[PDB]
């Protein structure tokens, strides 16, 4: 599709069996997800944003679906007001910023 | 120009007869430069980012020019680790998302 930016580019997505809601975030390197239960072993890993340093736990290779498009990737979960969907998903789905 | 998104969407700014280079920011509402000097009058505003919430100076009316493209608007300074151009100027320039 073509997301436009006069409101937030916010979409559907399907992890874990659910479909929620985040960000379309280009000024994210990850994906972080507000907290949530996902399967198997996670790392603790460092974000920076604005406001400083933010503790989350990464997991490997989970299954996702952003807008009908699947993906298996690096999902972190954490303390975030929002579910954001970050460069390493937004590159395997082929998104681009177009002007 | 389409802009890839496998690294940082990063691109030259021009503001206050200077350039430096900005993040193209699809989960930012607003534009905020890391700290500098601009004209005139200015009201704080908090925003929330992912590690909380960060007291900006808000300066209105500031041109600017993105890659090109020029434009008069909305302009917040403050410490952020990042310029990042935030979607009140991404869609004056016509910016969209697509895949
Ligand atoms: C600070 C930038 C460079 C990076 N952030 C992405 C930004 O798009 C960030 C996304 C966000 C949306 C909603 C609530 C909180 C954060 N928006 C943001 O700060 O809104 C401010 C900027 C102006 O208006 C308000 S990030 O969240 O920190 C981030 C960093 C690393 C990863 N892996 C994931 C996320």
């Amino acid at each position: 599709p073509q997301i436009t930016l006069w409101k937030r580019p916010i979409v559907t997505i399907r992890i874990g069996g659910q479909l929620k809601e985040a960000l379309l975030d280009t000024g994210a390197d990850d994906t972080v997800l507000e907290e949530m239960n996902l399967p198997g072993k996670w790392k603790p890993k460092m974000i920076v944003g604005i406001g400083g340093f933010v503790k989350v736990r990464q997991y490997d290779q989970i299954p996702i679906e952003i807008c009908g498009h699947k993906a298996i990737g690096t999902v972190l979960v954490g303390p975030t007001p929002a579910n954001i969907i970050g460069r390493n998903l937004l590159t395997q789905i082929g998104c681009t910023l177009n002007f």
